[PDB]
């Protein structure tokens, strides 16, 4: 069995550095690359950085200076250099999937409470359709990102789930009702024959392997009309 688990989440005062850990089970860090993603309470997903299986690190432009990623044979660590109230979030470590900076294996996340460039436009912010109807989600990239785009599903209080990678390739266990289309600067997720079980927040991610390119869209809350 293959899984990932974060630990280290705590209440911290501003400026006091802390390190989160991510333990892996059923696979080796010498074979796989791991990345960190955070989510401020009730907000969107935000890509931090990645450590390759050979130890090469890349941070998203915003994250550079603010964090330090390190690894042992078993654990990947995330040090928050000088935490601020803006660093309050659920931190997830994720196993890299495929050829880009997308990921299929997520941990449940660990909570940090701090208390005393490519732009992805995702539309609409919220939408409901009838049962059996079709939902359409648009993602516009401010620069051409070719086919390096992933789609995720996140149910309230749950970890994100990979639906689609490479624009249109379905991840395992994903029903064909989910269709990814587009290329360049314009992308769509279509969810046909809508079910009450599809009610979740969906996110697009620029997966291109470059610090200035990797980014999540703001998300779309999808509901079903009763
Ligand atoms: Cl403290
Ligand atoms: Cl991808
Ligand atoms: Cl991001």
């Amino acid at each position: 069995a293959q899984s990932v688990e974060e630990s280290g989440g705590r209440l911290v005062t501003p400026g006091t550095p802390l390190t989160l850990a991510c333990t892996v089970s059923g696979f080796s860090l010498n074979t796989y690359s791991m990345f960190w993603v955070r989510q401020a309470p009730g907000k969107g997903l935000q890509w931090i950085g990645i450590i390759s299986n050979f130890g090469v690190i890349y941070y998203a432009t915003w994250a550079k200076g603010r964090f330090t990623i390190s690894k042992t044979s078993t654990t990947v660590d995330l040090k928050i250099t000088s935490p601020t109230t803006e660093d309050t979030a659920t931190y997830f470590c994720v196993r890299k999937y495929g050829s880009e900076w997308g990921g299929d294996l997520w941990g449940p996340g660990t909570l940090v409470t701090v208390s005393s460039e490519l732009d992805m436009t995702q539309t609409p912010a919220s939408v409901s359709e009838p049962v059996g109807g079709t939902v359409t989600i648009k993602c516009q990239a401010s620069q051409s990102i070719s086919s390096y785009l992933a789609w995720y599903q996140q149910k309230p209080g749950q970890r994100p789930r990979l639906l689609i990678y490479e624009t249109s390739t379905l991840a395992s266990g994903v029903p064909s009702r989910f269709k990814g289309s587009g290329s360049g600067t314009e992308f769509t997720l279509t969810i046909s024959d809508l079910e009450c079980a599809d009610a979740a927040t969906y996110y697009c991610q620029s997966t291109y392997e470059n610090p200035t390119y990797v980014s999540f869209g703001g998300g779309t809350e999808v509901g079903v009309k009763s």
